[PDB]
Formats: C-alpha cells, sequence, structure tokens
C-alpha cells in the first residue's frame, strides 16, 4: 500500500492521463515495476538522456539503458503510485512515490519524486527524476554516492 | 565568519529546451509562478507570504512540511536566517490540473559559511483563485549541505 498525502489534489484529473504523452508515460511507469531495462529501454528515443538528479547524467540511447541495467542490479521497483501527472509544451511531469527494494539488504523505502519527461513522437528524449539520495540510502543501508 | 565564496554561473544543461518559449509563461498561474520565483531573491518572507492562501502548505521535501500558511512563514523566515537566493533560473515551466511545474536552477548562499551552491530543482505549486495553496520543492539536500556545509537536517 501507499497512503496518499494530505497535500495532494483533490482534483479527480490530476492523476489520470490527460494527453497521448501522459498515458505513454503512465504506461511506461506501470512498466517500471518489470526491472528490465531491456526492456524499458523501448520508449526512449535514439537521442535521448537519463537522470537521477543526485547522480551522473546518462546520454544517448545505448548509455541510458545500460545505467538503467546498473540500478537494476542492487534494487527493484516494487510500486509507482503516480499523484499528479501533467504537461505543456512537449514536457510530461510526474509526482509520485516508487517503492524502491534494495536487494543486498532485503529493505525497502517509499521515495518521494518528482519527475520530468521530454517526448518527441512518443519517443522519450528526455527523463529526470528528483529526490533526496540520502535519506533513502539511509533507510535500506544502501549506499550510492560517496 | 567567512567570506563570500564565489558564486557559480548558470549553466543551460544539455536538456534545456533552447526554445523557450519553454520557460515562458502560457497561462495566468504560470504568470504567477515566474513571478514568485522573481520575489524569491528578495529573501523577504513578508514580501513572499502574501501570495499564499490560509490553506496552503510548504515543503522542501528532504525536510519537514510546513502546512498552513502561519507554519509556512514560519519556514520560509528560518531559512532565510541561515540562508539566502542569489538567483533562480526556470528552464521549463508548464502547467495542467491545477499545479504549475517548474524545472529550475536556485542559486543559494549559506549565511554562515558564505560559501555558494547551484541547487537542481523541480518544483510543483498548486493554485486556486489565483493563490498558493501548495509548494513542493524536490532536490538532493546532501549534495547541497556538503558543498556549503551548512547542514539542515533535523
Ligand atoms: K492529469
Ligand atoms: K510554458
Ligand atoms: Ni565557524
Ligand atoms: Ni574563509
Amino acid at each position: 500500500k501507499i497512503e496518499q498525502p494530505r497535500w495532494a489534489s483533490k482534483d479527480s484529473a490530476a492523476g489520470a492521463a490527460s494527453t497521448p504523452d501522459e498515458k505513454i508515460v503512465l504506461e511506461f511507469m506501470d512498466a517500471l515495476t518489470s526491472n528490465d531495462a531491456a526492456k524499458l529501454i523501448e520508449y526512449f528515443a535514439e537521442d535521448t538522456m537519463y537522470q537521477n538528479m543526485p547522480l551522473p547524467p546518462a546520454y544517448g540511447r545505448d548509455a541510458v539503458e545500460q545505467t538503467l541495467a546498473g540500478l537494476f542490479t542492487v534494487m527493484s521497483y516494487d510500486a509507482v503510485e503516480t499523484f499528479h501527472i501533467g504537461s505543456s509544451n512537449g514536457l510530461v511531469y510526474t509526482e509520485r512515490v516508487d517503492v524502491l527494494r534494495a536487494l543486498p539488504t532485503g529493505k525497502s523505502y517509499n521515495v518521494s519524486v518528482l519527475g520530468v519527461f521530454q517526448l518527441t513522437e512518443g519517443k522519450i528524449t528526455g527523463w529526470r527524476d528528483y529526490f533526496d539520495l540520502r535519506e533513502f540510502e539511509e533507510a535500506v543501508d544502501l549506499p550510492l554516492r560517496g
């Protein structure tokens, strides 16, 4: 389960994809729990990028896929609850909670995230997740930045 | 007391759609937010809280939320005690369903240390009747703290 924060909009539509791009992203999200870089990479354009901002950016489609793969080595998504999704000028935004589990220790933690996606022809030409890395490491005892 | 350590210039990221347009206010609420951003460099909580509704909240997600206008101002004012906005740059602004989104860079100075850092922020704003009923900034707190030696957590 994921209880929904008091501050989450009570507009019934703020959770639902409103546009094509948004449907995609929501699906991509749904596909994240596959924990499969090779599968996930599909949503991406050739000319793309990716970054969990506390960590370094990955440019180009195969870097992106490779970063994904390496992450999936120590951790796995158990759940993605997306509270708000919105869009303007070709970028899509998601406020969600990712339930991530750390493979080495088995502990999981509910990470508060706000991501931006850049799409071009339904192709993810960009993906950037903003969150606090430290409280995650501390929770599941899995360091990722020295 | 330490001298003021060298502000770092704001870089246009490889991914920041030049374009912009994409960084311009396309809607009324957006123009409001863009204006609120402008106000932040005033480092004046009194100026800022007048953008808020009574039913409102404020949270830097690595830090505790403030609910209610009264708690919001205490938070804002408290931050301005140890910290100061030198600049804010918004690459991407957008909006749907009553929420505005800003992908921006915050240039902050730690008052006690004189040191400066550029925080990569993605923040979301909820508005109502033209007033901020919610404000949440997402970023990594540790990389900021270490950069300028201002531990804030707890
Ligand atoms: K929506
Ligand atoms: K815009
Ligand atoms: Ni000292
Ligand atoms: Ni000094």
